């Protein structure tokens, strides 16, 4: 499986004339543990941005002045939310303690957003010193009329 | 299940909330030895608040048992009933305390004048005298409760 792509690469090479080198890594049994750490923080922070992303779009269409796609048959109307973050202004919060740790989650959600057709420049940052001072930062980052959606990380437990 | 903690975090949270200013709320953490400690001390403290407690009203007594006053009742069957109530007005102190073994005695000195001050007892009113030990105590003592202008002298040993 890994053998056949650098012979393929190498064939390459050869018909473009051009450098094409292919590298791999191996893992020891720790650099796996610290690779799986690495992935569960990405994907949990992937996931806190989702279902934010998500229930924006639900609360966008359940105000709406349009009903959508009913029931496996018909004459039940159904109200959900399309993973489609394109013009929403959202609003992150962080704690500084752990921060080796809570900036994993905070990259991990910021990309979500931005392969999910959002812009950087609809995200707003906010750090605070720890977890207790977050439902307040919160508060003031959705008292602003052009916040949608407030994702806050943690670090306890 | 404290009943204590719990609530007092909650009214400071909804607090915080409500009036939109940090309000920060630390408590102490002790393990089996600053609980010592702080016991230790605190029990310090209360011997000097009753040490001077006492003197207050046994001052009040004294003015009311060879005062001319119609003393209220125990509770209205006529039998006229003689205390001395705790209102450290008026009343003039002082106090003598032995620098031997100051960092307690200083602690006891500290816990009666905050009693006799929060009773309504005037600062002006309280003179402290400091004695190199307990045995210097009778002659200092004997020349502040000579005075006319002294209604209670309290007085701190060594051990």
């Amino acid at each position: 499986n890994a053998s056949v792509v650098s012979k393929g690469l190498a064939n390459l090479s050869l018909e473009l004339r051009k450098p094409v080198t292919f590298d791999i890594i191996t893992a020891d049994t720790l650099e796996q543990a610290i690779e799986r750490a690495g992935t569960k923080h990405g994907n949990k922070g992937w996931e806190a941005a989702l279902s934010a992303i998500e229930m924006a779009n639900l609360y966008k269409s359940l105000r709406g002045t349009g009903h959508h796609h009913h029931h496996h048959g018909s004459s039940i109307e159904i109200y959900e939310g399309k993973l489609t973050a394109e013009g929403l202004r959202f609003g992150i919060v962080a704690s500084r303690f752990n921060h080796t740790l809570v900036d994993r989650l905070v990259e991990g959600a910021i990309d979500c957003i931005v392969r999910h057709g959002g812009r950087e420049e609809d995200i707003t940052l906010v750090r605070v010193p720890g977890s207790w001072e977050i439902p307040v930062a919160a508060d003031e980052l959705a008292r602003k009329e052009d916040i949608d959606a407030v994702i806050a990380f943690g670090d306890l437990i």
